[PDB]
């Protein structure tokens, strides 16, 4: 086992969502299924995939975080905010030798940048 | 953006999910937090990372994916059958170029290898 590959994220408004994950994190288009209400979105290139899934009820908060290099904590978190997106940190992660960046997406999900 | 890193997976029961991660899918001790209930376990050395959480009400099924290798499919499904797993696929992703196998975890998320 490589790594972690895909998630899937329940969102409430399929569009909106859509937009922030390619247009703010800049993933690409991969398969959208405007009968599921899902949507297939790349992450670098082929490294990974978000399925973002509608679904209108039952609201629960999400965590994931994405790889990013720790020299590129400081433009991440500045283009993140730039595109008026709240930012946390960097927090450092002592115990694992690692740096982290929080936000929130559109459903209000907890996602990361994690930098090893 | 490099891909993704982690994920936070709700558990029933923080010792016997740890125990599926660690003893069947092989991952890596890296924090227990017994106060919180968490356990941090690593993929692949450094490659990625597995939050388990307890939680013991409102269960919602929850979808991720960890990388392999197209080659490992086969031996990936038996392994995994061997340590009482059931394992459906492979599935193959014809629009991705992928291969897939899913099968669950003890709390019933829909776990799944993607070969890419």
């Amino acid at each position: 086992i490589k790594g972690l590959f895909e998630v899937a994220v329940k969102v409430k408004n399929l569009e909106k969502s859509s937009q922030f994950y390619t247009e703010i994190l800049g993933f690409e288009a991969g398969l959208l299924d405007s009968a599921r209400r899902w949507n297939f979105l790349w992450v670098s290139g082929r490294a990974g995939m978000v399925v973002l899934q509608e679904e209108k009820e039952n609201w629960q908060q999400q965590h994931f975080s994405f790889r990013v290099e720790k020299s590129e904590i400081e433009p991440l978190k500045k283009a993140l905010e730039s595109k008026g997106v709240s930012v946390h940190g960097p927090v450092n992660q002592e115990w694992m030798q690692a740096v982290s960046l929080y936000f929130a997406d559109p459903n209000g999900h907890a996602l990361e940048f994690t930098a090893l």
